């Protein structure tokens, strides 16, 4: 069918007035919380790229300078695009920034996260495949209205599907961002590339993977000496995030598999316990959809997430909700017979939350019957949340739109794999 | 235990002459055989990119221009390259060409293949991991020494190892263009991409894959609308050729998935009756080292082989020779247990003849015993040899180093997948 917000629809309204900044979001900026990568869009010129900001507290108002570009996709022209970089921020402060500053001005406002460590507390969004159908809206409004409150979104890839249309028509780039800016104006979403970001279309000269998207959104992967925007890690709370691209090398002796090896030896439990990976594709999928795409990335780094003793690994791609139970499928060695997974309480929980409304489809064929190492599913839009409470226990719920914004319609608590590495089972 | 050719060996001797060509090569510069693709580098200026040609038959001389690159690698600059495509070539027919028309010439000539047809016979030489220590340079010899006579190589990848040198002293680059000359000046060499080419160094901000490979060695890659250098195929006399990139990506959705997907639809067995598939990393391998490295790509793409009759897959990596039988490993659900290869005749016979030398170790260590799957292998350095003799049958054979040119320690015909489907079982 066709169940995308129309080109007119409030959501997707223009800012008033010249040159208004458009399409705001902000995203950490730094490795560890004092920075943050403020980005818009500008339709009629240029414009400044400079950000003004300054806490609600000490009230110094200072000015950041950054970058625009602009990117051809096809007959598409886009606007100005600027990213700017605001540093050396005060931890756990309320910071209001402007954009716009030659001609109409935008304000809008962001607290920065406790400093790293190991007992702070901190409630994520988790949101995968958002689209921008009638669900989409319905679900960013219920992580809005959410009473745990969510004070950053992990986001696990497949952002506009802006690549459905005719062409990739990418003023669907342009309406996802003026969708999405009343949340991630005034908090971090932290990015990981999906399918729907390839826009690989020989067929129109745009051969170049991840376009639109790696312009559109920056990441700090230089912030952890990764040489690519795919793969990168940040610290905030007592997290420590590592994001991987289910559709870059991960082949032994590539980039991100390289990265990736590095990363992990800096994992530092003590400083952020809470160990989260973040990827498009699920390792472990009992929907029918997309069923065992997942098997090559797990070949590669299934074993790592559990000598590392990973708590979670988040995925979106099918849209639908699963929580797998802590297993690993790792002893195989092709004459062996050992390929059943197996229950493990060193592995990870691996969640597919890729359901908060793509262009408005529900995956709901399942491999019958549930496998053992499936501890929960079901075809339902929604979003979730990981809240952790401190270094033994982190509350995840999941949300559905169906039902109202304080009923979790799955909710376990996670036992931290290092601090305290006990059966949290469901 | 460093068995590499000292810089004043013979092989790597400089050709004389004020800016005299040097590391002259050959490749198949079109999709069907009318085109090649000439190199060379000039140390002294950067010189012409003209390259005159005839051929035997019309003995008319005629001019072809090209375009000469340059690159850097940490502090290392390369000479002046060029690189030449000759076009509108006859088929089957003895073609001489000249390259370094300013100031020194050198001729050397070619043979293009016959037009591409059903029963049209052909000789491959089969080399990889081949490296610059003197088991280089006897495999090489017996190569050349063949009473089979190859009239083109499919090299499985690893050429120089120039990157085990500090800072991957591209001298050794240098040095085995210049070797490897007496052979692939005259008859093109296919080209696979291996890990030795990756050279991923951001210690030494290097950081851009395949960067010497990709500049020394140029590919027809636009022929087969790939968008890429590293994954292409070609159609030579009865082959279709396809050449995948074990250290790209290849996720769903990614370009050399949605290449190989589409390219594989293109095959016509009417026409090229034998498909090969050549990468660099084998999906079966039954030795210690480098042992499962392939099980990531296998699962992506073992199914497409078995489905479209792929006849054999060739790779290189392990230090070894490795002959599978045609077996299959795709009928795992994660959990129905099938995780064991299984006679199949639909699927390849799978090579690993990565024994040409690399810097003169060979991989002995074995798993043992020997898998079903596992036909024959045995820890010598050499070559191999696909001789095709029509739409039906091709003979494969071993050669030893250590034995006379003309002995084979390995031999076995290959009844086509798609014409004569007959169990070639040894
Ligand atoms: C967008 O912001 C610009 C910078 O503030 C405005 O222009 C500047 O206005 C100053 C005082 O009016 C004047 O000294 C500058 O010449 C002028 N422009 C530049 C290039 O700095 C601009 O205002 C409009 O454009 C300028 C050139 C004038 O003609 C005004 O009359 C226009 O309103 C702002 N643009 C708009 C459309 O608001
Ligand atoms: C980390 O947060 C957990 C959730 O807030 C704490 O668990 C809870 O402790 C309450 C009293 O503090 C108790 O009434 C609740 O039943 C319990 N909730 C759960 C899900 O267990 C936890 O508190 C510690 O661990 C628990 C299991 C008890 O032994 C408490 O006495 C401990 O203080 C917090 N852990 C830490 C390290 O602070
Ligand atoms: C590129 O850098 C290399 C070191 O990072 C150069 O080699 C080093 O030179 C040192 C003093 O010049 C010498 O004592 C070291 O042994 C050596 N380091 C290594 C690991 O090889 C290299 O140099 C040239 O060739 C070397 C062997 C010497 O003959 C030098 O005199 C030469 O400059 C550098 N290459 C270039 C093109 O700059
Ligand atoms: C490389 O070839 C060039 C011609 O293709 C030479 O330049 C030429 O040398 C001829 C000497 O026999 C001279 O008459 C021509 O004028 C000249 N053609 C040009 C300049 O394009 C070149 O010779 C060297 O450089 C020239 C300019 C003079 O300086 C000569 O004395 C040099 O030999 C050849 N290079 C070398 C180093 O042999
Ligand atoms: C295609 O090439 C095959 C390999 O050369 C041919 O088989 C060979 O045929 C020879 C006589 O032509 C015979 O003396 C060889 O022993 C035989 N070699 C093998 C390995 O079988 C094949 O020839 C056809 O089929 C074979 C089996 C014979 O029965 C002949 O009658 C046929 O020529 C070639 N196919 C065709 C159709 O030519
Ligand atoms: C691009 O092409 C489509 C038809 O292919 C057309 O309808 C659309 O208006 C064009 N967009 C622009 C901005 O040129
Ligand atoms: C989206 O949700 C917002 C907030 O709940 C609402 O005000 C708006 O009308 C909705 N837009 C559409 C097109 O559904
Ligand atoms: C390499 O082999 C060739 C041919 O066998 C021979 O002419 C030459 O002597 C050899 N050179 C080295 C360095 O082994
Ligand atoms: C089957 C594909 C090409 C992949 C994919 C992932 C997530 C969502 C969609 C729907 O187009 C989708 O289409
Ligand atoms: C273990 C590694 C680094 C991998 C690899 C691939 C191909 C050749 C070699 C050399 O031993 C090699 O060593
Ligand atoms: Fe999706
Ligand atoms: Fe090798
Ligand atoms: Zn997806
Ligand atoms: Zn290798």
């Amino acid at each position: 069918k066709n169940r995308d917000m129309p080109l007119d629809s409030d959501v997707f309204r223009v800012p008033p007035g010249y040159n208004a900044p458009q399409q705001v979001h902000i995203t950490q900026g730094d490795l560890v919380g004092r920075a943050m990568i403020i980005s818009w869009v500008t339709m009629d010129e240029p414009g400044s790229s400079a950000v003004r900001y300054w806490s609600e507290k000490n009230g110094r108002k200072r000015i950041a300078k950054g970058k625009m570009s602009t990117y051809r996709f096809f007959n598409y022209s886009s606007g100005f695009i600027h990213h700017t970089t605001i540093r050396k921020l005060k931890y756990n402060t309320k910071y209001y920034y402007e954009v716009g500053l030659r001609n109409t001005t935008r304000r809008f406002s962001f607290i920065t996260p406790p400093q790293t460590g190991l007992d702070v507390p901190y409630t994520f969004g988790l949101i995968g495949d958002l689209g921008q159908s009638f669900d989409s809206n319905t679900t960013l409004s219920h992580y809005e209205l959410s009473p745990k409150k969510g004070q950053t979104v992990l986001f696990v890839g497949d952002l506009s599907y802006a690549d459905r249309y005719p062409n990739h028509d990418n003023v669907r780039w342009d309406t996802w961002g003026r969708f999405t800016e009343r949340s991630v104006a005034y908090q971090p979403w932290i990015w990981t590339a999906g399918n729907h970001e390839i826009e690989f279309a020989p067929e129109i000269n745009e051969t170049e993977p991840f376009k639109p998207f790696s312009y559109r959104y920056h990441v700090p992967y230089e912030a952890s000496q990764s040489t690519s925007p795919f793969w990168y890690s940040i610290k905030r709370a007592s997290a420590h995030i590592i994001v991987l691209s289910s559709y870059s090398a991960y082949g032994r002796g590539t980039p991100q598999y390289t990265w990736l090896k590095k990363e992990l030896r800096k994992v530092k439990r003590s400083e952020t316990p809470w160990l989260i990976v973040l990827m498009h594709s699920p390792l472990y999928n009992s929907y029918n959809h997309h069923f065992m795409e997942g098997e090559a990335m797990r070949t590669k780094f299934e074993a790592w997430f559990v000598k590392y003793k990973v708590d979670v690994v988040f995925a979106g791609h099918v849209h639908a909700y699963e929580r797998s139970e802590r297993v690993s499928n790792i002893a195989y060695k092709i004459t062996n017979g050992l390929c059943t997974p197996v229950k493990d309480q060193s592995a990870p929980v691996y969640i597919t939350i890729g359901d908060a409304g793509n262009y408005g489809v529900i995956d709901s064929n399942m491999i019958q019957p549930q496998p053992e190492y499936s501890a929960f599913r079901e075809a339902s839009f929604g979003h979730g949340m990981f809240d952790i409470k401190n270094r033994t226990h982190a509350h995840f719920s999941w949300n559905r739109n169906q039902d109202g914004v304080a009923v979790e319609a799955d909710s376990v608590w996670f036992f931290n794999r290092h601090w305290y590495p006990v059966d949290d089972s469901t």
